[PDB]
């Protein structure tokens, strides 16, 4: 099942989430994104941010090498960390994450964040007050350095992720535009649903792609702990009894249906053997509805230091 991007290529509707914190050691994002390919995923998605690529790039060519799966078959997502946005550095920074991934290019690339930071070797650059360093960058020049790298063929798709509409606006209107973005990868859910921000990404041919689909991973550092847990809903649990499935699965569902790209991260076999379930059943008109009530403007990215950043989307 795939969505026909607005560039001609075609992208897998259910996509792998590769993130884990740095607790989990490295060998893991191989070992679990090669039981991904094993369950059905066929579209992965990865970051410079996750320092994870040598790891996940392994488990491609892993399933490539033992005849499971063709590298035509997979759909390989990374993406531009926000230290990396000044125009000169973009073209070296895909070419750096191929190296590590052992590709020769990747599916999509990313504008990860609008929000940039200082170049440099830090993925935090943190000032002598412990306060993370800004950058000011023109995203339109970010834009056209991106363009380069699909007109290079090092991507064969390029698209943003976290804008909101103002910074999509700004890419789509600028003179000279050679590609769109193909997706905006957000943080969508069903308390968070971004039902504006999706209408306008329809309007536009952008394919809106939901992150934290789950709930997040609640990570200790930024997700509130009295925030709500999305999985442990009583709307969704009684669905999942309904139609005999779970509450993720249900979860991800609601997103299919109305047109979203969704991501599941699990490092766990059965959970994710099991979220490749979601082909296997449809939800109602009132299922749909249900879920819907249940947007409240919750997002479990906080953060009081880039809440003061001039390009904070929320
Ligand atoms: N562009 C961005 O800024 C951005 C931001 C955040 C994330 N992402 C990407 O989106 C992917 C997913 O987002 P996320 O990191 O917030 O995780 P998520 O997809 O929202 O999942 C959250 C938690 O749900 C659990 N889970 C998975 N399947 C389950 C199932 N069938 N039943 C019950 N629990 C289940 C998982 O725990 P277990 O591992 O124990 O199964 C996971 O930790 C990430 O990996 C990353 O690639 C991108
Ligand atoms: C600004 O975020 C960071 C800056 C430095 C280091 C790390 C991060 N962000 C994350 O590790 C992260 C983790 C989980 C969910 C969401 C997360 O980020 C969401 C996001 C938004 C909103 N805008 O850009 C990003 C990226």
């Amino acid at each position: 099942q795939c969505v026909k991007l607005n560039d001609g290529h075609f992208m897998p509707v259910l996509g792998f989430g590769t993130y884990a914190p740095p607790e989990v050691p490295r060998s893991k994002a191989l070992e679990v994104t090669k039981l991904a390919i094993e369950a059905g995923f066929r579209h992965i998605d990865s970051a410079h941010l996750y320092n994870n690529e040598e790891q996940v790039g392994l488990a491609i060519r892993s399933k490539i090498a033992d005849g499971s799966v063709k590298r035509e078959d997979i759909f390989y997502t990374s993406k531009l960390w926000s230290t990396f946005h000044r125009p000169e550095l973009v073209r070296p920074a895909l070419e750096n994450s191929l190296k590590k991934a052992q590709l020769d290019y990747v599916d999509l690339y990313l504008i990860h964040s609008p929000m940039s930071l200082k170049p440099g070797e830090e993925l935090s650059p943190t000032d002598e007050n412990g306060k993370v360093i800004f950058d000011i960058v023109d995203l339109c020049t970010t834009w056209e350095a991106m363009e380069k790298c699909k007109d290079a063929g090092l991507a064969k798709s390029i698209g943003v992720s976290n804008f909101n509409r103002r910074q999509l606006e700004m890419i789509l209107n600028k003179p000279g535009l050679k590609y769109k973005p193909v997706c905006n990868q957000v943080e969508c859910h069903p308390y968070f649903n971004r039902s504006k921000l999706l209408d306008f990404c329809k309007s536009k041919d952008i394919v809106l792609v939901a992150y934290s689909a789950l709930g997040s991973q609640r990570d200790k550092r930024w997700v509130d702990p009295n925030s709500p847990v999305l999985l442990e809903d009583p709307v969704l649990c009684a669905l999942a009894k309904k139609h005999k499935r779970t509450p993720a699965l249900i979860a991800l569902r609601y997103q299919l249906q109305r047109g979203v790209v969704v991501l599941a991260k699990s490092y766990n076999e059965q959970r994710i053997r099991q979220n490749v379930q979601v082909f296997e059943f449809q939800l109602t008109a009132e299922d749909m509805k249900a879920i819907d009530g249940l947007d409240r403007n919750l997002h479990y990215f906080n953060s009081d230091s880039f809440a003061s950043h001039p390009n904070y989307p929320y």
